[PDB]
């Protein structure tokens, strides 16, 4: 029952999940020495991201994050296969230290991080099959800073008190997922890595957008206080806080940038 | 046996050394939100650091770092118990990413880091015995950055070519080890933590000096390029680079500082 704190926390995940001790792990610190501009990193296009407000999508507390399931007609155009959406979720810190992004930039954490997970739908039938397989996943990561209130993220956060405990599910009306992405999505970091959670398979094509988005302190506080890793009837409740992995050694990788400066 | 890369790297240390997945792990990021001035933190005194130039001290390559053996009449005064020296060694990065300290400051790595390991000789007979015991160890950590040539560090670095491979040893004539300390040693960070290498026991009283020292670009390159992890006859040599642990989570804790300004 892996966690982010205590005996089953991240320095122990390799005991049960060997790839968490293997190569090509994520997240990483994005810093100058390992950045290289690559002019072939052309813009992604986000197709079928504007989900209908009259449809509804399943939000679930899985005991580790809060996730929204996404429809497979939603895809990224621009990679060398079509990657179709499967879910998005978040990582965050806690009310007294709102600095829980997974990737860091020049050694600094952002307040939180959004991951929109896609799998190679040209090659694989679903994300679970793709996950332990080559070229299987592609994640878009958005760095989140404390700033202005964000009505688009609130389309997710306004439901947190209904998915407070592990296993709980709620429905979120459709909205335009692209509203969760930052300015100038053409500027991104790209690298080969891994799932940042067990089983940590090294099967992810990472795209981290260069620019962060902002959500407010009160939105972060709701995210950091609403949720539990445990079931509603658990007599040992555990708050869902600080659910980010530490950054990983590079293992000789570079990170390629679509921006030269 | 443990390494900083491949499947025996830091994420897997806790399989054979369970304290590497336990409490109070080091190193950590030293940042402003978690610092607190403590007037109780008076200056340490370094006694017996002026090593007889008529004695010789064993330099080894142990496959993890370069280590100089120190005599037990060398000690720190100022802690409640006397802590006697046992050895010093270093941690560093690589020429493509020359930022291999263990501790970080405000998210930033220094180029390298020196540890002068001591043990509580008032309570215990030797460092190995002290290492898994209460109040067992005390380490002085000096952060290193690139700048001026440093003749005192060259009293060690000039012997590196003699300890290129694992198991090799050189004798270093006594010199004043206090020459390796930075300016204004009254200015430091103090916290309770652990060894940064296996077995990672949570038994170290850390003192990280506020101010770094300088070594030249050529000294830093020599430290990064002179050594191998492997024995001389190993048909698959491994360079000794990147021999630092990633920073650990440190939550709901303070680092105390002897300085406020
Ligand atoms: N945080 S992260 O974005 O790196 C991430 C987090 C979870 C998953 C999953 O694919 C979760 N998951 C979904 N189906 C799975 C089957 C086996 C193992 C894990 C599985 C993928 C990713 Cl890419
Ligand atoms: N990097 S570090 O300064 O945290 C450190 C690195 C190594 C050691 C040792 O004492 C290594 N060591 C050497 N012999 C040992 C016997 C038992 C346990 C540890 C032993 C101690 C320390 Cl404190
Ligand atoms: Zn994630
Ligand atoms: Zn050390």
């Amino acid at each position: 029952k892996w966690t982010y704190f205590g005996p089953d926390g991240e320095n122990s995940w390799s005991k049960k999940y060997p790839s968490c001790g293997g190569l090509l792990q994520s997240p990483i610190d994005l810093h100058s020495d390992i950045l290289q501009y690559d002019a072939s990193l052309t813009p992604l296009e986000f197709q079928g991201y504007n989900l209908s407000a009259n449809k509804q999508f399943l939000l679930t507390n899985n005991g580790h994050s809060v996730k929204l399931n996404l429809p497979s007609d939603m895809h990224i155009q621009g990679l060398q296969s079509r990657y179709s959406a499967t879910q998005l979720h978040l990582h965050w810190g806690n009310p007294n230290d709102p600095h829980g992004s997974e990737h860091t930039v020049s050694g600094q954490h952002f307040a939180a991080e959004l991951h929109i997970v896609h799998y190679n739908s040209d090659l694989y039938p679903d994300a679970s099959t793709a996950s332990n397989k080559s070229e299987g996943l592609a994640v878009l990561a958005v760095l989140i800073e404390m700033g202005s209130f964000n009505p688009s993220y609130d389309k997710i956060f306004s439901h947190l008190q209904h998915v407070k405990y592990k296993g709980q599910e709620a429905f979120v009306p459709g909205f335009n997922i692209e509203e969760l992405l930052p300015e100038r999505t053409a500027e991104y970091y790209r690298y080969r890595g891994s799932l940042t959670t067990p089983p940590c398979n090294p099967t992810v094509l990472w795209t981290v957008f260069r620019n962060p988005v902002q959500i407010s302190q009160e939105q972060l506080l709701a995210l950091e206080t609403a949720l539990y890793c445990t079931h509603m009837d658990d007599p040992s409740p555990r708050e869902m806080i600080n659910n980010f992995r530490q950054v990983q050694k590079f293992d000789e990788r570079l990170v390629y940038t679509s921006f030269s400066q």
